[PDB]
């Protein structure tokens, strides 16, 4: 509720980890969701990533599609023998480096970021990904979320207008929070002119 509470809130949620995987098969397809084959093993046991989305977007993929992964889970799954399956929104991008300029205004003054801030090697990237590499940059150098912080509301906008609030806080859990990337939205590398931020306390 208060802004204090809300950075630490957001600083935790939003310290979860990534998952990054550019070429795994679709296991299983349903309505609105996407089941990876095993990724990986992690923590000795086999690892799976099940993908919700809007049916809408859910209807771009097949079983047996080759895709990419950049996603943050809300969820995990230890009762399979021997298995651990993550449970996540969106991220997902057909089978296949560019840096995007972005422009930062903390506080109504404009403040410089690096042209190597942001980039991905997709040419259809999901607006998950680069939100995700957004917030990781903006904690890590300009104290979003961090304790302390007066900050209490922002937005990135992707100028192509869609936008993530920056301070959208659900229902205070990761799987009301990262459900904004249900929607799997997604452009193409060319089509994203630059990255407008705003922070304000």
């Amino acid at each position: 509720g208060l802004e204090v509470d809300n950075n630490s809130l957001l600083r935790n949620i939003y310290s979860t980890i990534v998952y990054e995987y550019s070429d795994i098969v679709i296991d299983f397809k349903t309505s609105h969701n996407l089941v990876t084959k095993k990724l990986d093993v992690r923590d000795a046991r086999d690892f799976f990533i099940n993908s919700e989305m809007d049916e809408y977007a859910a209807n771009d993929f097949k079983t047996g599609d080759k895709i990419a992964v950049f996603s943050v889970p809300f969820d995990w799954n230890y009762l399979s023998k021997g298995k651990v399956t993550a449970y996540t929104y969106g991220g997902i991008t057909p089978y296949q480096p560019k840096n995007i300029p972005v422009n930062l205004w903390i506080n109504g003054k404009q403040i410089s970021v690096p042209y190597n801030e942001i980039s991905t090697n997709k040419t259809t990237v999901t607006a998950q990904e680069i939100d995700l590499k957004v917030r990781k940059f903006l904690i890590a150098q300009h104290q979003l979320y961090s304790s302390g912080s007066s900050y209490k509301s922002g937005r990135l906008v992707f100028h192509t207008k869609y936008s993530f609030d920056l301070f959208y806080v659900g229902y205070r859990d990761k799987e009301s929070i990262f459900k904004v990337y249900k929607d799997n939205k997604s452009f193409n590398i060319d089509k994203i002119g630059h990255l407008d931020i705003e922070i304000d306390s």
